[PDB]
């Protein structure tokens, strides 16, 4: 096994998956790694059973038709493991806890969302379509670029929204478009 969290790539008490290389802090994986089972199998080797289980499923799809569907344990799956593609990238500490917004010039957004929320939020089994989660992550971005305006600070939220959108694409088999 590796001997950095593939998510932080930081050492530290790491859990190691059985069936690949990769460790993990115990709440940098998501869902955050389980008590006992022996084997353990990390997220990464899960969405790929599901994929060879169904080659098919890599056929492409619209986004329109993913959004609608339920929340099954596939789906749920397939979520958080976008969840933590996105965490994976350092720049994700702007965007993991609660924000606050006093900025000369600008208004807080209504309704404020962060990472560590939407995480919660999927383990404790709120959203009932891909629809719920795509829109609370699409969220942050949004919220972000408003706030800052003509900050350069902006792009972080340009940047960390690409990292979601390509790997939404990637793991829900969107069809490739120009
Ligand atoms: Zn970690
Ligand atoms: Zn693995
Ligand atoms: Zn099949």
């Amino acid at each position: 096994n590796s001997n950095i969290c593939e998510v932080c790539n930081k050492w530290g008490r790491l859990f190691c998956c059985d069936t690949c290389p990769r460790s993990f802090h115990e709440h940098c994986h998501i869902p955050s790694v389980e008590a006992n089972k022996n084997p353990w199998s990390c997220i990464f080797c899960r969405i790929k059973t599901i994929q060879e289980r169904c080659p098919e499923s890599q056929s492409g799809h619209q986004e329109s038709e993913v959004l609608m569907r339920q929340m099954l344990p596939e789906e749920q799956l397939k979520c958080e493991f976008l969840l933590l593609k996105v965490y994976c990238d350092s720049k994700s500490c702007f965007f993991a806890s609660e924000p606050y917004y006093n900025r000369e010039g600008s208004q807080g957004p209504q309704k404020p969302m962060w990472l560590n929320k939407v995480k919660t939020s999927l383990n404790e089994q709120m959203y009932t379509r891909v629809e719920g989660f795509v829109q609370d992550m699409r969220l942050i971005f949004h919220n972000h670029k408003e706030f800052y305006r003509e900050d350069k600070f902006t792009r972080l939220g340009i940047q960390v929204q690409d990292i979601f959108e390509k790997n939404f694409r990637n793991i829900f088999a969107i069809q490739e478009t120009s």
